């Protein structure tokens, strides 16, 4: 059915249900990009969401760390064969220096949590956090979703690249995906569009930032076209020059498997068709907060579907695309909701729209 009429159907009735200041989604099928705006930026200033407002895409940023990651090992900067002390000198000789790369990106070290300790702020701490870390369990083995182990992957993939991890995506990774307003570091000249999101009392947040090698975990912005426009690549990678064609079809390749979802870098895989429940299945307790022993992959799935969350504390994302009906979805929110009604929602658009 027309697109609009299934994003009001699905999306819409969220804002009201959950008091959601401004909403947008986004829609690609057959190559063409579909954007639909609800509510407002601000509250306080009646600016209504747009095609320029700036997003926290939370935890959708690792999409765009792997990115770089596979960038990065498709010329030769890195192998996911090498440990983090080849690269970052001072971890030499440390019991971290047992993990490779892919095992961090893919969250299997044996022994990170989901944050760094609160205390864990400048450069040196890190550093000390990571010289002191030891092992727990056997390294590979058991996955437990990690915001410090994909950070020292993008710490590790900046060191091959001899730049600060902001200046890999903002002058490398998002110009070669033709992203026009990404950003590590929002500038002052797009301060207009970048508004605290809101908390669930409706109040504007912030917090004081965490570490900087965390911004590969959780600190990307992004707007609703260059969303899309990210979706188109990973739908459609032929239409891009071959360096990044290359990095954005590693991040598909899945990993391990836990249960029915394959880890790829960043993304969250599936066999497609997928159920609904296997998708609310990906982001349960038990898989986001717990460690769970991995599978190795002896047969890829021929057909697949790709998706992943993302949340700060005022800002919801959900991405997914599905190669095969050759459409993705994007929706951005400046206020939490919970991460079911994020996947429902894109499922019953999605379905709906198959061709
Ligand atoms: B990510 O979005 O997966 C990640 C972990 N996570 C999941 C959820 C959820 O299900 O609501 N919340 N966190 N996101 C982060 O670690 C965000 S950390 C920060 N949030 N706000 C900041 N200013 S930093």
């Amino acid at each position: 059915q027309e697109i609009k009429k299934l994003v009001d159907q699905n999306f819409k009735p969220l804002l009201e249900k959950y008091d959601v200041p401004g909403m947008a989604v986004g829609v690609i099928q057959n190559n063409k990009k579909y954007e639909m705006y609800y509510g407002l930026q601000s509250v306080q200033d009646k600016k209504a969401v747009n095609s320029s407002t700036i997003f926290e895409l939370g935890s959708v940023s690792k999409l765009f760390t792997a990115t770089a990651g596979g960038y990065a090992k498709n010329k030769g900067k890195i192998s996911f064969d090498d440990t983090p002390g080849k690269y970052w000198k001072e971890l030499k000789n440390t019991p971290i220096d047992q993990v490779n790369l892919l095992q961090l990106a893919t969250y299997t070290s044996g022994n990170l949590a989901l944050q760094f300790p609160d205390e864990v702020k400048t450069d040196q701490q890190v550093l000390t956090f990571f010289k002191d870390w030891k092992p727990k369990n056997s390294i590979g083995e058991y996955r437990q979703y990690s915001n410090p182990s994909i950070g020292l992957f993008g710490k590790v993939v900046a060191l091959s690249m001899n730049k600060p991890f902001d200046q890999v995506l903002e002058k490398t990774i998002f110009p070669a995906l033709g992203l026009k307003h990404s950003y590590v570091n929002v500038p002052k000249t797009q301060m207009q569009n970048y508004d605290f999101g809101y908390n669930q009392e409706n109040q504007p947040i912030r917090v004081n930032p965490g570490p900087l090698d965390a911004l590969a975990a959780y600190g990307v912005k992004s707007t609703l076209p260059d969303m899309l426009s990210f979706i188109h690549a990973n739908l459609n990678p032929q239409k891009y020059p071959a360096d990044i064609q290359r990095a954005i079809n590693e991040t598909h390749q899945g990993r391990y498997q836990v249960n029915t979802m394959y880890q790829a870098l960043g993304w969250e895989e599936f066999s497609y068709p997928a159920t609904l429940q296997t998708l609310l299945d990906s982001n349960s307790e038990q898989i986001v907060m717990k460690p769970n022993k991995v599978t190795a992959i002896s047969k890829e799935p021929s057909v697949k579907m790709y998706h992943k969350t993302g949340s700060t504390n005022g800002f919801g994302t959900y991405v997914v695309f599905i190669p095969k009906e050759n459409i993705g979805l994007v929706m951005l929110t400046n206020k939490r909701i919970p991460n079911e009604e994020r996947i429902k929602a894109a499922y019953a658009v999605l379905n709906a729209i198959k061709k």
